[PDB]
C-alpha cells in the first residue's frame, strides 16, 4: 500500500542557462568558456552551439505559459553568470539581472515555484582567462560574490536554491575527460579544481544562512548507484571502491565535509589527492545543506578490475546500440553492461528501482531529503501531422521513475520533489538537437533552425495530469 | 606494497566465560540464564551444559602458560555476572571478583594485555526472575552497578574493555528464535529487549568514561556483510534492506545513536517498533564508542524475497554440509547460497575477501577503529596417536582472512587488534563439544570430559609464528 505525495509535492521541470537561452552576447552578456569552447571545431556534433540554442531569453514568456498551461508547481533553471558579471568579478550588469528578475516575476505571476540553479557550467571565460577559473582558490570569493548579488536581488522571492549543479560530471568532464572545457585530461588537476569547487560550495552556503535565512539550499549531483556485478567477493569489493571513488566522493563532502578515507589513501598513493590549506575542513564541515540535490538517469554495474586493464572506456556519441565500451580504474573497478536492465540507444541503463535504491542510499546515509533536480529521457522524436509528436517510450521513462519515487517515498525516503529534465526541447552539450529530452518540442534540428516553434508532445499531457492528480493517476 | 601490522597491533585469542570455565556452582556463584536453559530437555546437543565446560575456572593457570608459550599479546575473555552478583544486583561475591584478579594477574605476570568482555549472554537467573532481565529499564541499573564494580576493580589494569558482545544474536536467539534463553518467539518483545540493552551499552559507556578515563570501550558487533545475489535492481534493493535490517539496525545506534529511517518506519508499520522513552535519545547519542568491536564469521548473500515468501529457516546444527535453507524477512529479502565461495560443514561461507570488505564499510560508514574481537573456523578434529593435531584446514582459514586484515589496513582501516576464536576448544553453546575452535585441543567429547588435557594444535604454532614476526610470516 502506497504513500500519496504530499500535497506540496514539487512537480517540476528544469533547464540550464547555455542549453536554453541563447543571446549569448546581447544585452551587456559576457563570454563564457562554454561560448569559447562550443565553436573550436570538432567539439561540438556538427558544430552546434548555443548562440540562440532554443531562444529561450526572448521567447521565455511564451514558455511560462505553457508551463502555467501544464499546471507546473516548479520550473528550475540555471543562471547565467556571464551576464550577471560579464568579467566574472567586475562590476554589475543591470539587464542581466533584469531578465532573471522578469523570469522570476513570470513564474510567480502564474503560481510556478522558482528554483535557481547558481552554476550550470558556464563560468566567465574571462575568469579562466585571469586565473584558471576553478583551479584558484580566487575563484571561492567571486562565486560568493556572484551569490550574495543573487541572493540579494531574489532572495525574497526564491525558497529553493541549487549552489553547484553536477559538479562530479563539469570537473570529471572539464580536468580528466577533456570534453568540456577547459579540455584537460590531467588528474592531478582534476583534484585540485574539485577540492575548490568544494570550498566555493560550502562557502555559498554559507552566506545563504546569513542572506536567505528562509530558504532551503543543496549541491546537486549527478547520481549513478553503483552495483555489483555479482556476488562473487572481488565483484563486491569493486562495488565498495566504486561508490566510494564515484559517489562518497562527493556526497560525503557535500553532507559531512569530509573525504572517504580509502579513497584519499588511494588518491595520496598516486601523488593526486587535493592540496589543503588551514581553514578548510572547518568550512567544508560547517556548510551543511537543506537537502541533497539528485540528478539520476541509470545505475552502474562494476567487477574486479586488475592492476592491467580498463582505464578510460568509450563513450557512446552515436547512438548506436552496443558502442560503449567499459570504463575503469585500474585495480579498483570497471564498468559492465547489466543484463538485466535495458538500455537506451545511447547504451544509458534504464533502471526506475535504481532510483529508488539511490534515494534510500541517501537518506540512509546522510537522512537529507532529497530533491530530484533531473530525470528524464534522451530520444529522438517525429513530427507528425497534425501537430502530434507520440512520445509514448518518454512517457513510459518517466512513469516508472514517478512510481519507484513513490515507493521511496513510502520506505520513508522524504523527496521534495521532482524536476524532469527537460520542459523544452534543448541543445545538448556536445550532441546537437536530435536526441530530445523535452515535454515540448521546439522546431528546429542540426542542420535547419528553422522557426523554433513549440509544439506540446504527448508527454506534454500524461505529466499535466500527473501534477492534476498529485500523482494518483500516472 | 602492503603496509605492516601497526607496533602496538593485539594479537590476540578469545573465549567466553560459560562455554571455558565450568565451576558452575562453585565459589558462590549464582545460577545464570544458561546454568537454568542448558538443563532444560532439548536445548541442547546431547543435554551439553556448561556446568565443566573445559574447567578452565580451575585450570587458568596452566591455559595462561600455554597462551604465554604461543606468545600472545591480548587474550579477550568475559566476565561471568553471576559470579559477581550471585542474585545480580544484591551484595558482591568476593570470591568471584577475586578469581578474575587472579587470572588478570596471571596474565599480566606474562605480559598478555587482558581484554575485558562485560557481558556474553549469561544475565543472572535472578534477574529473569525478577523482572525479565533484558526486557525491563530495571537491567539498565542493574547492568551499570556490575559494570561500574568491574571498573573500579580492575581498570588500573585493564585498558580494552568489551561491553555487549553481539547484542543482535543474544537478543534475538533470545526473543525471535527461541534458541536462546528465554526462548521467546515474538518479535515485538525483541525488539522492546533490543532498545532496553541499546540502552544499558550507552549507560555504561557513559560510567566507563567517568571511572577508567584513559581505556577503551566498544561493544562487539556479530558482522556479517550483506552481498545482492546479482545485479538485477530487485536483489540490489534487496541488499540495501539486508544491510540496514541486519547491521546498520545495531551499529547505526552503536556509533550514531540513531536508528536507521526505513527499518524504523517497516518495524512501525507492523507495530513492531520499541517503545521510547524521554531522554533515550539523548543517551544513545551521547555515549560514543572507542572502536567498534567485531566478530566476523562469513558473509550472506541476499535476493528478492516476496511478500509471500520465506521467512525462518532451517539451521545447521548437525554438521552434515547441504543442511541450511533460505531465510528472510517477507518483502524485504531472503538468503541465498553464493555460489562463488566455499562452506565449511556446518554451510557457513568461507569468505576471507568478506572480512575486508566488512572493515571497510565501517570505516566508510562510521569512521571507527575496529578490533576484531572474534575470527576462527570450527571443524572436527583428529586427536592422532602422540598427542598430535593437524589442522592445517584451521590454518588456512585464519591465514587467509589475517591477510585479507592487512589489504584492510592498507586501504586505510584503523584495526586495533585480532582476536582467534577461540583460544582453547570449549563448549558450542548448541552444538556441543565436537565443533572444536581451538588452537589448543582439550580432550573431551559430548559423553565424557576424560582428563581435558591440553594439547597444542598444529596451528598453535603457526600463529605463534605469525605473531613473532608481527604478521610478516603467514
Ligand atoms: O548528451 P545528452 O543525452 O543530450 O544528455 C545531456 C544531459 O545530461 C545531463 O548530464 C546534464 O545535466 C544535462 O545538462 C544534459 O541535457
Ligand atoms: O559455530 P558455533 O558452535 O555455533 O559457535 C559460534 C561462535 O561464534 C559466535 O557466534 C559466538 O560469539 C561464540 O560464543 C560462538 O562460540
Amino acid at each position: 500500500h502506497l504513500k500519496p505525495f504530499p500535497p506540496e509535492f514539487l512537480w517540476g521541470a528544469a533547464s540550464a542557462a547555455y542549453q536554453v537561452e541563447g543571446a549569448w552576447n546581447e544585452d551587456g552578456k559576457g563570454l563564457s568558456v562554454w561560448d569559447v569552447f562550443a565553436k573550436q571545431p570538432g567539439r561540438t556534433f556538427k558544430g552546434t552551439n548555443g548562440d540562440v540554442a532554443v531562444d529561450h531569453y526572448h521567447r521565455y514568456q511564451e514558455d511560462v505559459a505553457l508551463m502555467a498551461e501544464m499546471g507546473l508547481k516548479a520550473y528550475r533553471f540555471s543562471v547565467s553568470w556571464s551576464r550577471v558579471f560579464p568579467d566574472g568579478n567586475g562590476a554589475v550588469n543591470e539587464k542581466g539581472l533584469d531578465f532573471y528578475d522578469r523570469l522570476i516575476e513570470e513564474l510567480r505571476n502564474h503560481g510556478i515555484e522558482p528554483i535557481v540553479t547558481l552554476y550550470h557550467w558556464d563560468v566567465p571565460q574571462a575568469l579562466m582567462d585571469a586565473y584558471g577559473a576553478w583551479e584558484s582558490r580566487r575563484i571561492i570569493d567571486d562565486f560568493d560574490r556572484y551569490a550574495v548579488t543573487l541572493f540579494q536581488r531574489f532572495g525574497d522571492r526564491v525558497k529553493y536554491w541549487v549552489t553547484l549543479n553536477e559538479q562530479n560530471i563539469f570537473i570529471s568532464f572539464g580536468y580528466r575527460l577533456g570534453l568540456h572545457p577547459p579540455g584537460v585530461k590531467d588528474m592531478k588537476r582534476m583534484y585540485e579544481a574539485n577540492h575548490i569547487a568544494n570550498l566555493a560550495n560550502a562557502k555559498v552556503i554559507q552566506s545563504f544562512r546569513h542572506y536567505v535565512p528562509d530558504g532551503k539550499i543543496g549541491p546537486s549531483f549527478a547520481y549513478s548507484p553503483m552495483y555489483p556485478y555479482d556476488s562473487r567477493p572481488e565483484n563486491v569489493l569493486a562495488f565498495e571502491n566504486a561508490e566510494e571513488f564515484q559517489n562518497h566522493w562527493w556526497m560525503d563532502v557535500y553532507a559531512w565535509g569530509m573525504y572517504p578515507q580509502a579513497a584519499w589513501n588511494y588518491l595520496e598513493s598516486q601523488g593526486l589527492e587535493p592540496t589543503v590549506a588551514p581553514g578548510d575542513w572547518e568550512l567544508l564541515q560547517a556548510a551543511k545543506p537543506d537537502f541533497m540535490g539528485v540528478n539520476y538517469y541509470q545505475t552502474t554495474t562494476v567487477e574486479h578490475n586488475p592492476p592491467d586493464g580498463v582505464g578510460e572506456g568509450v563513450m557512446n556519441t552515436t547512438g548506436k546500440k552496443g558502442t560503449s565500451t567499459s570504463s575503469g580504474i585500474p585495480g579498483l573497478f570497471k564498468t559492465v553492461r547489466n543484463p538485466h536492465v535495458d538500455t537506451t540507444n545511447w547504451d544509458w541503463a534504464i533502471d526506475p528501482v535504481g532510483l529508488r535504491i539511490g534515494l534510500r542510499r541517501i537518506a540512509n546515509r546522510y537522512q537529507l531529503p532529497i530533491l530530484i533536480t533531473e530525470n528524464g529521457l534522451g530520444e529522438f522524436d517525429t513530427l507528425e501531422p497534425g501537430d502530434i509528436v507520440n512520445d509514448d517510450y518518454r512517457i513510459d521513462y518517466l512513469r516508472r521513475h514517478v512510481q519507484e519515487i513513490q515507493r521511496a517515498i513510502t520506505d520513508g525516503v522524504d523527496v521534495l520533489g521532482y524536476c524532469a529534465w527537460s520542459f523544452t526541447d534543448l541543445l545538448s552539450w556536445l550532441n546537437g538537437y536530435q536526441k530530445r529530452y523535452g515535454f515540448v518540442y521546439v522546431n528546429r534540428d542540426d542542420e535547419s533552425e528553422k522557426d523554433l516553434r513549440r509544439i506540446k508532445k504527448k508527454s506534454f499531457y500524461w505529466y499535466q495530469r500527473v501534477i492534476e492528480t498529485n500523482g494518483a493517476e500516472l
